[PDB]
């Protein structure tokens, strides 16, 4: 995958196959999420809705008072895995971020938690027994409703939940790339965890691609696409531009700074998946002195890059 935007990258940086418009390189990549006013979303107050919420529950002070509650959580997770044999994402990425969104939330532990997590008019008995929690825990949104407020107010809660999704693949594939490079040891004698984030964040972002509808009639490099044209970009690709990133192939887990747009156009859950994964390796590292990977299964989906399995032995 990553040879085919090397040659994109050289060739034809931007690119149209007959059906649909792509994106390789970073300065386009770039360009493309970044003017909003050409390139369209589509295809606002519920996201300026969402953007003020994210303001009250993740703020750098809520979210350093969450710091210790993280780490015993993982630190619970992690009591829980066989070190013989066992998978990472079972029992570490998937759990953890929706244990710490519920504690955000006010969502219920223990066992509500298991029902909750696993899920018309019976469904939609629960989906406002899931928005009640949020309501009583809580922000705008939350005092408005206190119809279309409330079922604006169930979209959000429903895509809080959702984006930890891409946090437990962060999470997987920082311990798949750490463990192929063999960096554990080092970065956790040179204190790395948080760039080695980042570069993982770069080199295996957990969203491989994003798309694009063209506002108006528009030029990029030396292609000009027209209007009503989807525009997919490659964030990827991007990542391994060699103008941008040199030894863009490479991964250098004390790189800095590191422009990924993995995160894509400010993106409003990055501080919390960003202290998630941070935790949860930091935890997992002091654990296992050694790290064996036996089976692996990867998600099914061209636009994800994440593992459905990641089996393990530790020391
Ligand atoms: C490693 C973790 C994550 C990655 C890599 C990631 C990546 C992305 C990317 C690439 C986009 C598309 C943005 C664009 O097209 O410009 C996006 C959108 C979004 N993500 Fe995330 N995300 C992560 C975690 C989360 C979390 C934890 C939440 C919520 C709690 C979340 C909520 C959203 C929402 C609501 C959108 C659509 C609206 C927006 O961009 O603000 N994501 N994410």
């Amino acid at each position: 995958m990553y040879d085919w935007f090397s040659e994109m990258r050289k060739k034809d940086p931007v690119y149209y196959d007959g059906n649909i418009w792509q994106v390789f390189s970073y300065r386009y990549t770039k360009e493309v999420l970044n003017n909003f006013s050409k390139f369209s979303s589509d295809l606002p107050p519920l996201h300026d809705e969402l953007r003020s919420m994210s303001a009250d529950i993740f703020s750098p002070q809520k979210l350093q008072t969450l710091e210790t509650f993280i780490r015993e959580t993982t630190r619970s997770l992690l009591d829980s895995i066989d070190p013989r044999e066992d998978d990472i994402v079972k029992k570490l990425a998937v759990p953890l971020p929706i244990i710490v969104i519920s504690k955000i939330l006010g969502l219920p532990i223990e066992d509500k938690e298991k029902f909750k997590e696993w899920s018309i008019f019976e469904l939609g008995k629960k989906y406002l027994e899931l928005i009640g929690y949020v309501k009583d825990h809580l922000s705008g949104t939350e005092v408005v409703s206190r119809l279309s407020d409330i079922e604006k107010l169930g979209y959000i809660i429903l895509l809080l939940i959702a984006g930890n999704e891409a946090t437990t693949n962060l999470i997987s594939n920082s311990v798949i790339d750490f463990t192929r490079f063999n960096l554990w040891q080092r970065i956790r004698e040179e204190n790395l965890y948080l760039k080695a984030i980042e570069e993982a964040l770069r080199y295996s972002p957990p969203v491989m691609r994003t798309v694009r509808k063209t506002k108006e009639r528009v030029k990029l490099g030396d292609q000009t696409i027209e209007e009503g044209e989807y525009v997919r970009v490659w964030i990827a690709s991007a990542n391994r531009d060699e103008e941008v990133f040199h030894d863009g192939e490479k991964f250098i887990p004390d790189r800095n700074p590191n422009p990924h747009l993995s995160f894509g156009s400010l993106h409003l859950g990055a501080p919390l998946a960003r202290l998630e994964a941070r935790i949860a390796i930091e935890e997992f590292s002091k654990r296992f002195r050694h790290i064996e990977i036996l089976d692996t299964e990867k998600v099914p989906n061209e636009v994800l890059n994440g593992y459905k399995r990641l089996v393990v032995r530790l020391k």
